[PDB]
């Protein structure tokens, strides 16, 4: 575990992370995809061997010895708000199981279902709160990756609020 497990946020490409493993915002079919998934495909293409997994699950595949945790958030275009919320919570619980199993001291994680899968809604608070519910009981250093300057401030404020 980390000596004083923390949450941090960085605004940059998750393919440049400084952590012991990465969570991919994957699609269920293990396809290269877009956004976080395409950056992950470019950096760790070997990790997409047999990475297909259902919605609400995570499947880890090694790129050399570096673990890529493929986490499949729901596409809110297809799910009801209610069923989408259940699957988004579930995907993060499966990420916490994998991070624990791998014995890493740190993990890079994007906010699931906040981009192309958001159904055109702002889901920062919803996705971040499911991330916390899952990860609070782990002792890995969690580093959250985002792209948007305003999201960086809101994530930073949410982390600081609880400290
Ligand atoms: C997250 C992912 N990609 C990028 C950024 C952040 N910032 C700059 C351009 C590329
Ligand atoms: C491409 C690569 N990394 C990231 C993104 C896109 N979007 C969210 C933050 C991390
Ligand atoms: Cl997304």
């Amino acid at each position: 575990g980390a000596m004083a497990p923390s949450y941090r946020v960085k605004r940059m490409d998750i393919a440049k992370n400084d952590e012991e493993c990465v969570v991919n915002a994957a699609n269920p079919r293990g396809l290269p995809g877009d956004g976080v998934c395409k950056a992950v495909y470019k950096k760790w293409p070997e990790s997409f061997k047999n990475s297909a997994t259902p919605v609400g699950t995570a499947k880890t595949v090694m790129c050399g010895t570096y673990p890529v945790i493929h986490a499949v958030g729901p596409n809110f275009s297809n799910y009801t708000e209610s069923e989408g919320d259940r699957e988004l919570a579930a995907a993060y619980r499966e990420v916490a199981k994998e991070v624990t199993r791998l014995g890493v001291n740190s993990v890079a994680i994007p906010l699931l279902s906040t981009g192309v899968y958001s159904g055109g809604k702002d889901r920062l608070t919803q996705s971040l709160n499911h991330l916390f519910t899952a990860m609070d009981s782990t002792d890995a250093d969690v580093v959250i990756y985002c792209r948007d300057k305003e999201w960086e401030k809101k994530i930073s404020e949410a982390i600081q609020m609880r400290t």
